[PDB]
């Protein structure tokens, strides 16, 4: 019901549940939106709030931020693209007021905090606050609460690619690599004009860290899209046994538009200096499929792409990525084959078929030397579970491995890590929890000996999609995930006990 005796200002508020890390500045705890500007006759807005002792103990300062923009992420994540004023509050106070002139017509208010240096990082190590009152010239307004605040502390948490960064509207498709020397390489689709895939015009962008993810270089475009049907994306990364970094990606038309005579092409580029410089992209499509393929039985295949994220370099030195290949123009179906090189990338071959009606697939090395492959469930097949397969000949031949099944896949890319926990060999697997949607990015542990999956632990609640993972030299896990409906690519660091103990 809407009344007809004047204008009705409405107040909406959201508690924040993005992760945080020690020493971060101006982290949003609660956002408040007015439905309209303060009336011209207004003089002051007062905001009262609650903040428990445990959160107060973990912050060094509080602020009221005021912006003309209603932003999804912490305001410094937009690097000045969101303009805001910052009004300090003693961390002991529970109310604050601003003149209407200071507010200057703006509608969006952020209760924010500087995070202190300490944390235990346990599941219970979370920050919260609540806005309790919003009053204009002493008159309280009814508050519409849409979410509670709960920000979990992680050993590291940083949005590496945020919509607008560098002038790119959007970002998707995370890939992370740790080199033998400890360098971290983070790549992404720089989705410059919107969030859609090829044949849209897309670049590949990179950031590097030489201090374990504490700080990151300015983003660099390393492969520039040149127009619709001429973009590049879907990066996967390895480091070869010789030490060179190898990135594989696709470019051109979209997957379902690719044909044998006009393919969406697969390229590789290498770095011999920890990701500083990269070789001009080399087209390797002819090793895989299409009119230039020397295997006549693959010359009529239509499309191929390797799963974004990471490949796998075997102890022998064989370099592997799983391709998802379209063999027929009649159907929207893909089959998986391992794309591999035994000569440091000079030439490439295909395994026997690893999975029928597959999709983006990933490899990891079992403790006994076998290769485990994890296949995305496309089209809600069977019981909507993640699919698995095993190879005992270093990836040449495959058999379905139903014993690894037991986790739901809403239909999304994810990653695995082989880990040892309390003396047991286990596989960590990242996926959205769903169910049946891109929501709540989670990790699970599979115990090799019992054949049982753990309960999931949600790393990032809310909208969540592709994830990649790497082991850092000191045993911490780096988790690189698509957060939000308008995606930011976020790098989170934790140890397993932080999530499962």
């Amino acid at each position: 019901h809407h009344h007809h005796h004047g204008s009705m200002q409405e107040v909406t508020m959201w508690g924040d549940s993005h992760g945080v890390a020690p020493n971060q500045v101006r982290r949003t705890l609660v956002k408040v939106a007015l439905s309209e500007s303060l009336p011209p006759g207004a003089k002051q807005i007062r905001i009262g709030f609650s903040l428990p002792k445990e959160t107060e103990e973990k912050v060094t300062a509080l602020y009221l931020l005021v912006s003309d923009s209603l932003a999804v992420r912490d305001l410094p994540d937009y690097k000045g693209r969101v303009s805001y004023d910052s009004f300090p509050i003693s961390k002991e106070d529970r109310t604050t007021a601003l003149s209407a002139d200071s507010v200057a017509g703006r509608r969006f208010f952020y209760l924010a905090a500087d995070i202190g240096p300490v944390a235990s990082f346990s599941r219970s190590d979370t920050l919260t606050a609540r806005v309790e009152e919003v009053a204009v010239d002493g008159r309280p307004l009814p508050l519409k609460e849409l979410s509670p605040a709960s920000r979990r502390l992680y050993r590291g948490y940083e949005a590496l690619f945020v919509p607008g960064d560098g002038g790119s509207r959007n970002y998707r498709i995370p890939a992370i690599l740790k080199t033998a020397n400890g360098t971290l390489i983070a790549m992404a689709d720089r989705r410059k004009y919107n969030q859609t895939d090829l044949p849209e015009d897309i670049d590949i962008v990179m950031r590097r860290s030489t201090d374990g993810g504490k700080s990151w270089s300015d983003p660099r475009i390393i492969v520039q899209g040149e127009g619709r049907n001429h973009g590049f994306g879907d990066v996967a990364l390895v480091q070869t046994q010789a030490g060179k970094l190898l990135m594989i990606f696709v470019g051109g038309v979209g997957l379902w538009q690719s044909t044998p005579d006009r393919p969406q092409r697969t390229y590789i580029s290498e770095s011999r200096d920890e990701g500083l410089t990269w070789s001009p992209p080399r087209d390797i499509t002819h090793f895989i499929f299409g009119k230039d393929c020397a295997d006549p039985g693959r010359s009529r295949w239509l499309a191929s792409f390797c799963a974004s994220g990471q490949g796998l370099v075997l102890p022998s030195g064989r370099i592997t990525f799983v391709a998802a290949i379209r063999e027929s123009g009649q159907e929207y179906v893909l089959n998986n084959y391992v794309l591999y090189s035994d000569d440091e990338g000079d030439t490439w071959q295909l395994s026997d078929c690893a999975y029928r009606r597959g999709d983006e697939a990933k490899l990891s090395l079992m403790p006994d030397g076998r290769v485990l492959m994890s296949i995305r469930n496309q089209g809600r097949q069977e019981s909507r579970q993640r699919f698995f397969a095993l190879s005992s000949d270093d990836g040449l031949t495959w058999e379905r491995a139903k014993q690894f099944e037991g986790i739901h896949d809403p239909g999304c890319n994810g990653a695995m890590l082989q880990v040892k926990r309390n003396g047991r060999d286990q596989v960590l697997h990242s996926l959205p929890l769903g169910p049946d949607g891109r929501r709540d990015g989670a990790v699970y542990l599979f115990d090799h000996v019992s054949g049982r999956w753990s309960a999931p632990v949600v790393v990032n609640s809310g909208s969540s999609a592709y994830s990649d993972m790497t082991l850092l030299a000191d045993g911490t896990i780096g988790y690189f995930v698509e957060e939000g409906d308008e995606i930011s690519l976020v790098f989170i660091r934790f140890v397993l006990d932080d999530l499962f103990d």
